[PDB]
């Protein structure tokens, strides 16, 4: 039963990432949930020569904040692939 | 039993996304749900050289927000290939 | 007997938009329902050069508005394949 | 027990939108229950050049009121193949 | 057992629309019942160059109010090949 | 043993049937019951060139109202091949 | 359990129509019980050129009013073959 | 158990009637019993140009009074091949 | 259990009837009892010319009255085979 | 357990009526018992020419109200073979 | 059970019966109980020429008196083969 | 268990007539036991040409009285094989 | 259980009786117990010619009465051959 | 169990009696033992000529007294095998 | 379990009876004992031309008073092989 | 459970007469227990022509008064091969 | 049970670290968690030549920090593959 | 459970006996236990020509008492070969 | 179940201890954990030529402080292969 | 169970004693403890020619005295092979 | 279960004792735990010419006072291959 | 599960005697614990000419007391090969 609902989450973090890899300059991204106030940690590596402007950083917050249940966009965490906490 | 809410909105999403496919500008959508306030996050893939106007977004929140039991369209993100949040 | 509410809600689904298409106008329709304050969603795509008109809406509201047990014509939610939310 | 009482209303449908057809102006109708305050849609196909009268309506509509147990008329909807929707 | 009072419904129309076909003017009926306060709606269809009187009617009416139990002559539904409802 | 008094009811109709045809003027009937205040339905065919005296109505009508356990004789109704309710 | 107490009456009804046959100007009786206050309707056919007198009558109907259980001479029920109800 | 008293009381009748016979006059009988206040109904059939006498009544019915657990004499009816109830 | 004192009372009847054959101007006699205050009633066929006297009437009735428990001699009833109740 | 109790008095019965018969003047007896306020009745038939003399019926009537329980010698019931009933 | 204390009983009579045969005038004797206040009825069948004296009665209710449980000489019956009742 | 207290019995009276017959005057006894206040009932055969003295009376009347458990010498009784009661 | 206390009586009889013919007058004893107060009886058959003096009566007594539980010396009756009770 | 305190008091009887015998004066004893206040009577039967003198009664009494449980000098007999009561 | 404490007490008395043999003037003892307030009875029989002084005897005496579980010297009887009871 | 207890004072004692026996002056003991305030009989056989002295008794007292549970040595007896009780 | 949730932060640990490798100047990451106020501990090993700058520390800390439920940055520890704790 | 604690007392006492005779004087010892105030009884036998001076006993004394659960040196008896107990 | 919460802890023993050694100085490390107020104890041995500085040890204090659940770095026991405990 | 702690203690017997052979001038030892306030007795054997000093008793009781659960050193008693106890 | 906290114990004592031998100084370690307030006990060995200084016993105290559940630093013993408690 | 703590206690005996054995002056040691307020008595066997100091006593004391549960230093007992009591 408990493998039940971590076999799940396994697999909206392997979704969830296949998605923002279809984004543009996500070259390939790697997100991780924290279900018991949940919070996740998204970890894009944007593709060589880009970055993130200011209102792309939300399209990556709310595109995790909203396909997981009951997680504010205030507990999502992006970072590149060269440190660079985005969020705040 | 789990299994069985789970299969079946993995279902939803790409039945969801499949019209949203069929849609115009649209090339490939990508719609996650948070049924737990429930919440969706699609990731449509707009033709090449297209944009969608202002009011083609509500077709596209309200053809999930009414899909999806309890969802009201103030939950529903939409986000191009290009970041973009589209919503609010 | 979950999974016989849902067989029987994707036989619905499938129905509905089996007569839509029967509808002059409509090339092919794709309803989803949301019966828990129930809603559905229809995607008409119509023939090559038309419009359905502002009593045509009706027309394909309460076609579904009323094969559905409780669902006000006020939840129905009808789209073109060029957007354009027709409903309200 | 469900697919008891599901089995059934499939078979009134197709029952009721046999008579229907022969009925003179109608080439093919098709009929939806709402049966949870029931409702029903009929969905009649004229023949070719040919419309249904003020009081060929309400033949329509009590055709259906009173096959359904408990449906009044006031929740019978009638679309032809045009839309226009004939009921109010 | 619910198919045990339904298997038998099913009959009593086929019954009922079998005396009604031995009738005259009638060429072949089409009677469904409501049996939950009850209801039918017959559908009498004519022999060519034909119309039924206006106590040709309650022969009709209450050929089907007697031989269903508890079916008031004010819920029976006559309706012909040609629209027109005949009942009130 | 629902479809015990179901499969005796419908004896008892073609019993009942029978001895109406050994009547003189009548060449066949079709009488069905409505037991649940119950009722009956006779449905006389007469000879060639007949018509049931005044009379004649009561012999056919207690002969049914009298062969019923608790049917009166004001809710038998009798119906030629000619429509023409003869009972009131 | 009801078989039984049926199975049963169906014989008093052939036993009783064989002894009104045994009776001089009766040539063959038809009679069904109503055992629920219990009634019965005989239907003798009169030998050619016969009719039972008025004392006759009586006969006939005290023969069946004192061979079933609790049955009164008030609920028997009498006709010939042409009609003519002969109780009253 | 019901087939107790019921195959018991049709050897009665068949019984009490071969006395009849052996009696003179009588020619054959055919008794009807109606054990619930019970009653009896005799159908002698007298020798050819024979009649019972006033007090070769009584010698039929408490022939079958008694011979039936409370049956009063005012219970039994006697009735000839000719009509003709003997008693009153 | 029924069985039991009816194949008994059907032999005490057997008995009775073979002695009082065993008196002299009785041929043949016929008993049947009421066992349920009890009855029976004698048939007794005399010898070819031959009357049972006043008092050979009491014979045959304490003959009986006495060998059946319960039966006072104002119940038993003896009848000839020429009608002719004996008893009062 | 009943045809214990009965098997013994139709053996009491043909012992008593052994002993009656070696007795003298009587050439064969027939004694039937009415144990529930007992009674019996003998039947008695004299030889060729004989009858009991007023002291020789006490005889009979003890010699069968001591052999049995609870008999008093008012309930016995003595017979001749010409009617004749000797006690009292 | 109650062919236990009977098989018995009818040895008792058959032993009690062969001492009064072993008594000198007394050539075979015939006793019958009657044990429920008990009694008895000896049948005694004197030799050729003999007759028991008074004292000699006396040895023969004693004889049986004396040999059955709780039975007082005044209960006990002795007839010869002649009739004549000799106790009292 | 009654043929228990039985078979011990007629033990007992076979083996107190065993001794009754060695005693001299006494060529063969034959005693019944009443045991429920019991009694007994000798009696004994007195050799060719003898009889039994006063004193000799109670040598057999003690022998039984004392040899039965609860029995006094008031109830046992003496016969011989002429009658002659010689007890009181 | 019962012939358990029996067996043993008999053998207390048989052993009582083999000591008192080991007695010199006696030539053979003969004793039954009566234990329920008990009591005995011996019947000793002295020798030819001998007869048991005052005092060796009390041999044969107490030799019984002390050789059983409970039997007092006033409870055993001695008997010779010839009747002749010794004890009082 | 009974007969286990009686196989064994046969025992006792039969080793008291064999020490007796070895006791000089006596010959062959034979005790009998009445335990329920117990008794016992020994019946010695001293050597030819001999007589047992006053104070070797009392050797026999306490021999056997005192191996019986509970039993006083009193309760115990001795006999000679010429009656003799030796005890008091 | 009775054989228990009696196949012991029986091997008590013969061991005890082997100790009184080994002293001296005893040829052979024989002791039985009874034990329920207890006693025992030894038999010694002297050696020829023998006698146990009077402090002999308490030497026999406690040797089995002691012996056996709650036995006072007072109980213990001893006698010899000519009568002579020593003890007290 | 019995035998356990009586197997084992079986051994004490062949035990306890063993040590005895190996003592000097005594040739064999013969000791028997009586363990309920328990007692001892030592039966020494003293070697020839030797004699236990005042403080030699006490040694074969103590030996065995110690070695038995629970018995002073006031209940332990001490005799000679030659009577002569040694204790007091 | 246990082993579920430890072979489940086993891949937790492993999946973190392996994102924390792919972060630029981390060339291999090892972290432990602490789950019971959890805590985590990530070890990195900076690529050679390299150091994380004072926000590329809450990069590695906040990545981490959310990547596991109830885990505030203020527990989360770094620390180089030169000691040199970088948290505080 | 008792030949528990009885087979282990038995080895005691043979190893307590195998000490005694590993202490100089004494050639070889006996020990019997009364464990229930428990007691002992040494019975040693001393080497040819020696003696246990009176500090000598305490020492076989207190070797006993001490080597015993709960036994005091007041219940230990020593006991030589030539009687002569030692201890008090 | 002991045996999974220790095979446990011999793990993290074993993963703690093969981080410590990708350190740098450090060459290897052993730690055992002390779970039950936990504790920990290092005993790093560092690479030849080295010594941890002061905020070296913190490095490794809070490497084990944070990855061990409720373990301050109050409790944590650093040592070097040189004995030198670190930790205070 | 019981012969559980009884193979210990004699376990620890020869155990304590192996040690107490390994002490210098003893050349064997043998213990006895008494577990039930406990106590114990040492029967050491000094080698050929030695004696334990005043302090090298306490050397042996407090080696006993400890090694026993409960066991203070004033139970302990040492003896030696020339009696000698050594203790107080 | 016992044996699983003593199989643990026993592993502890020799992980424990395998890091003291890695520690400079020390050749070998000997410790064991009294895991009940708990203690241990090092038996270091060191190597040859060599010695603790006083910082050095720390090292090793507090090596194990941590590594051990409980363990205060006070508990734990020290000694050296040459006596020499080095702790206090 | 006795022999559980016990064949462990035989474990640590051995295991702390094989710890003091490699301790340098001492040869082989031998100790036995007491858990019941516990106790051990070691009994150490220096080495050919060597003494422990009054220091190297508690090295061994602290040794054991240390390494057994709840064992003060007060209750370890220390002696040599030679007596001598080290410890106090």
């Amino acid at each position: 039963q408990f493998s039940e609902q971590v076999n799940y989450q396994r697999a909206l973090e392997g979704e969830l990432a296949r998605t923002i890899e279809t984004l543009g300059p996500v070259k390939s991204a790697r997100v991780h949930l924290a279900m018991p106030s949940p919070s996740a940690s998204v970890t894009v590596t944007l593709e060589p020569g880009r970055a993130l402007d200011e209102g792309q950083i939300s399209a990556v917050v709310h595109l995790v904040s909203s396909a997981v249940a009951g997680l504010p966009p205030g507990n999502v965490t992006l970072v590149d692939q060269s440190g660079h906490l985005l969020t705040q």
